[PDB]
């Protein structure tokens, strides 16, 4: 159904797309992550970010230790919430989870390093944390020159 979800999300037939989502995590709450993040995916695609973080908190209820839940929350601290300044501690919570969740992935983590730092900006408390994101990207590989590029982009913002 996710292919049909992707089919309807591309077509922006979100009335039938979201109905497919709502009959996905209700019928399949055991899987939880694919449809509920998928609803949280669609909600911010329909720009319903205030709903998406509430879904994320519901996802956090099922499992707080999900990086995708902690990324969505840290995304909402950057997307819509005008209550930032606690965010460096909030993204640190996400920063701890990414330390243990992917100690194998070079390609995803390099993009994860440059993306989530570019969310933050010139906030040095964020910049101190988000550079450590590029540290693990540097930890797994450095011969791929994009790794020092994203870290250098942080050093560009440093």
């Amino acid at each position: 159904a996710l292919g049909y979800v992707a089919f309807l999300e591309r077509k922006t037939q979100l009335a039938k797309a979201q109905s497919l989502l709502d009959r996905l995590f209700v019928l399949y709450p055991n899987c939880s992550i694919p449809p509920l993040v998928g609803k949280a995916r669609l909600l911010m695609q329909a720009e319903d970010w205030e709903q998406a973080i509430e879904v994320t908190h519901r996802i956090l209820a099922h499992d707080k230790s999900n990086v995708e839940a902690l990324a969505l929350e840290a995304l909402y601290a950057m997307a819509k919430d005008t209550r930032h300044d606690a965010a460096p501690v909030r993204v640190r919570r996400l920063l701890d989870a990414v330390r243990a969740k992917e100690p194998r992935n070079v390609a995803l983590l390099h993009q994860f390093a440059l993306v989530f730092s570019r969310l933050a900006g010139d906030r040095l408390d964020l910049l101190s944390l988000t550079t450590q994101f590029s540290d693990m990207a540097y930890a797994l590989d450095s011969r791929n020159g994009d790794v020092l590029c994203g870290l250098g982009y942080q050093q560009l913002y440093r």
